[PDB]
């Protein structure tokens, strides 16, 4: 590998937290993952796999081997007429991957445009946006099993995809994703449904609504709402949207008339966590070098040189303050290390 000893991780996590790793390693392919894995054992260290570090909260120096996935390769596997199965290596940067697909003439990823991170990490959290989740186009992946080292294929059912969840987040540290295969489409009628994405597409003339168009749109909305971690350290939205049983829903319902909620198919209501945190007077909060954004209340930030623990403590403060005022527990989205 390109091994580095006791070296900072500030340029490796979108929060910008400066903690040291006992060893840093960059994996270019599967041969590099194997040896990196025999090191972590042949030096008694635990192994921490990272991609772009945009779903990751670091709180202490990492007495691990940190293995940054930098595997590279973007390929069409199959071409059926209306569906195309593509495959990309784990370290491939996600958004350029999206551009690659649109370049090739394919739809399916367009609503996941400009999401940070790697292809390898995308199945971990089942990345979702603008009504689309990775499972909608997920076909299969290849993962290294860290109990015995044997590669196996995971079809879609086997991944137990959930809202910002998967078997790989349920069974953490077991599986190391190397490859991801998605089925993309051509010339499918356009997946858009009464939102700002549409409002702003149909203003452009909408001669034809190609995925490339909607992908151009979505970037623009992203570039206007979401804080860039290149200026304000963050890991995007910090809390998942909580969903409550119909009984919890009914009591909060007639306690706040606003209650931005969303009804699911199983009967229960998924509350807008942005509302909860904003109704809790948290928007624009700042204590020391951490806070929440002044617009998107879901985005916790490091204004400058914060610690992961401070971020972690603001998170916890918010969760209690919410739970102790509405009776809902906000779960986080990033993984804490
Ligand atoms: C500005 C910003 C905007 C965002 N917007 C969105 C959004 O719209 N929608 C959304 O869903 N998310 C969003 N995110 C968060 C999203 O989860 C991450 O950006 C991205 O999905 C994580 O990819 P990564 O390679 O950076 O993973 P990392 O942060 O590097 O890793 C996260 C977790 O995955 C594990 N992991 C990483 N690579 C592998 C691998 N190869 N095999 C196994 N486990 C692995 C790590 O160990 C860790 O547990 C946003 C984040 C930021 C900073
Ligand atoms: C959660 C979310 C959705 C969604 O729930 O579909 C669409 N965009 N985002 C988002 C919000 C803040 C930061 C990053 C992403």
């Amino acid at each position: 590998l390109e091994l580095q000893e006791h070296c900072s991780l500030k340029p490796y996590n979108t929060f910008g937290i400066d903690v040291r790793a006992r060893l840093l390693a960059h994996a270019r392919d599967e041969a590099d993952v194997r040896e990196a894995l025999a090191l972590a054992r042949e030096r008694g260290l635990p192994l921490l796999v990272i991609g772009g570090g945009s779903n990751l909260l670091l709180t202490r120096d990492v007495e691990a081997l940190v293995l940054r996935m930098a595997s590279q390769g973007r390929r069409i596997v199959s071409d059926a007429a209306d569906s195309v199965l593509v495959e990309a290596e784990a370290g491939e940067a996600w958004d350029p991957f999206v551009q690659w697909s649109l370049e090739r003439g394919l739809a399916g990823l367009e609503n996941l445009s400009l999401i940070p991170g790697t292809v390898g990490a995308a199945p971990m959290q089942n990345i979702g946006a603008y009504g689309v989740e990775l499972k909608d186009v997920f076909d299969s992946l290849t993962a290294l099993d860290r109990q015995d080292g044997t590669l196996r294929e995971f079809d879609r059912q086997a991944c137990r995809f959930g809202y910002r969840d998967s078997l790989f987040k349920q069974e953490p540290d077991r599986w190391l994703i190397l490859r991801v295969r998605l089925r993309l489409t051509r010339r499918e009628r356009l997946h858009l449904d009464y939102g700002p994405v549409r409002q702003r597409l149909e203003e452009e003339g909408i001669a034809s609504p190609t995925a490339r168009d909607v992908s151009r749109v979505i970037c623009a909305i992203r570039r206007e709402k979401l804080p860039d971690p290149a200026v304000l350290g963050n890991a995007g939205s910090f809390f998942k949207n909580p969903l409550v049983d119909a009984t919890q829903a009914e009591r909060l319902r007639q306690a706040f008339p606003d209650l931005v909620g969303y009804p699911q198919a199983d009967g229960r209501l998924k509350l807008a966590a942005g509302w909860l945190i904003d109704k809790g007077g948290w928007k624009g909060f700042r204590d020391g070098p951490v806070g929440v954004h002044a617009q998107q209340a879901l985005v916790l930030v490091n204004h400058g040189g914060a610690t992961g623990a401070q971020v972690r403590a603001l998170a916890e403060r918010i969760q209690e303050d919410v739970r102790r005022r509405f009776g809902v527990e906000l779960e986080p989205e990033p993984n804490l290390y």
